[PDB]
């Protein structure tokens, strides 16, 4: 079992310094906020395994772009009732070898999408533009 | 319903630049890693809450400190089957108080938390260190 750490600390006003792997960011009401991180999260995870699917399936790939958009309950606690994401990959990938991509890493293999999928409703869709 | 939007764009291997309303941050292989940013994004939640709740209480905060561990399945998707978040509240703080600005948090007023809750189990600790 693979053990992952962060470590935060108050730097203003409810804010945080947060130590990671690769260094520290703020998060919080004067830095970064926390459910957009979570976007970020979800995204560069599966991001991630779309980029090495892609590669594995020999596609040439110039770009992939993600938008992600939450919408918020109203009452507390404000989950994400729901959740579109949209995957633009660029260059020479075919638009199969994009939905394979997308449909093993949201099914299988993205861990930070598997632990909010059961409390949410997921919207994916994807796109690609061919270009050289 | 409040909607939150986030953007990543390919910035290295495997790595996104991830644009949210403060910035942007670089998320992925060569970046913050996906995992630690789950954690980060659920103890700067959580954090943000406390931080309030033991301002309304009349406690006087110096710092808050939350250590947040994750241990992840071995077979994909890799998920955090345990997660344990402790919060150390330095200060003039009683003890009490910080008992139920964490339980306020976890249990109604987090949202990241919330939306993982339900597919792992969670271990919350909480102390505070007496300091003028």
């Amino acid at each position: 079992m693979e053990v992952k750490e962060v470590e935060l600390e108050l730097s203003s006003e409810a804010t945080f310094l947060s130590k990671t792997s690769i260094g520290e960011i703020t998060a919080g009401e004067k830095g970064l906020n926390p459910m957009e991180l979570l976007l970020v999260s979800i995204g560069s995870c599966s991001g991630v395994d779309v980029y090495h699917i892609l590669k594995k399936k020999r596609q040439e790939v110039k770009d992939i772009k993600i938008f992600l958009k939450g919408k918020r309950r109203e009452k507390h606690p404000k989950i994400y009732e729901e959740i579109e994401i949209k995957y633009v990959a660029v260059g020479k990938v075919e638009e199969k070898a994009l939905e394979q991509a997308v449909k093993l890493s949201t099914e299988k293999y993205c861990s930070v999408l598997a632990m909010v999928k059961p409390s949410t409703n997921l919207k994916i869709s994807w796109e690609v533009k061919w270009e050289e």
